[PDB]
């Protein structure tokens, strides 16, 4: 299905069955079809499940402007009013953690029923003043640096530290494949602008404005989004949160622990 957004972007999503909606917003370089095991566990057990391309990924356009948080932000709020969404269980991973927070600061949570947050980027990704623990920019601006040369090999690199295969994660060459396959489809100035927009933006304030149940995954292996200074203090942050440690798992545990992700969102749902 297509919605189009304020600014006349194309925006690709899928909407799978009845009852209360849950809504997933995709990592960076993937596409909603990363949720696609999760949608279909909920979806034959009396959930709807909505998942969206994110602008520049995937089937959605790709704009020059609007690689932002705030706008990503907006993107989910008009999905959320184009289908009317309410009581919407909002699950984010990895970068996809700030854009449903960045929703609920902006819009408020009066369609919202609980978060997930999913190896995310919450509340804090890379350093400020305040915060020298978060990761250098230095890091960052190096993976813009590979990307303008040439991402597609870039993403095929990251893989192993995405994966955890480089740490004894076994995930088969179908899997890296796909992965590959769908990050191509993204726009190369969506996928730096995405680097300038979770490398530098601050999530802190989004977390004192969460005021739904909360549920916290991370892995403690993680090589891309490390726990202690994401995972770890957005759970401390957001009152009343719950955490959930999956140990020595990796950034891309939705593909090495799915069945375990997929009874814990189920066990949220019904709490």
């Amino acid at each position: 299905s297509t919605f189009v957004a304020k600014d006349g972007t194309q925006i690709y999503f899928k909407d799978w069955g009845s009852g209360k909606p849950v809504l997933f917003s995709h990592g960076w370089l993937l596409d909603a079809d990363m949720w696609e095991y999760q949608m279909e566990y909920l979806s034959s057990r009396g959930y709807r499940t909505i998942a969206f391309d994110r602008r520049g990924f995937g089937r959605s356009d790709q704009p020059w402007t609007g690689n932002d948080y705030d706008t990503f932000a907006d993107d989910i709020a008009q999905l959320i009013e184009h289908l009317d969404l309410k009581e919407v269980t909002l699950v984010g991973f990895s970068m996809g953690g700030g854009d449903v927070a960045r929703y609920i600061a902006r819009h408020g949570s009066a369609r919202v029923a609980g978060l997930v947050l999913l190896g995310a980027v919450t509340p804090l990704f890379g350093q400020k003043p305040d915060y020298p623990q978060g990761v250098p920019l230095d890091v960052f601006a190096r993976f813009k640096t590979e990307l303008l040369k040439d991402r597609a090999q870039f993403i095929s690199d990251f893989n192993a530290p995405f994966y955890g295969i480089n740490k004894g994660q076994v995930v088969s060459q179908g899997v890296q494949t796909q992965t590959l396959q769908i990050a191509l489809l993204a726009s190369l100035k969506a996928t730096v602008d995405c680097v300038t927009a979770f490398a530098e933006t601050d999530f802190r304030p989004d977390m004192a404005k969460i005021d739904v149940p909360t549920l916290v995954i991370h892995g403690d292996g993680d090589q891309i989004v490390p726990f202690e200074t994401t995972g770890k203090v957005a759970a401390e942050l957001i009152k009343g949160a719950e955490l959930k440690v999956y140990k020595d798992a990796p950034h891309g545990f939705a593909v090495t622990h799915a069945q375990q992700l997929n009874e814990d969102l189920l066990a949220f749902l019904k709490r």
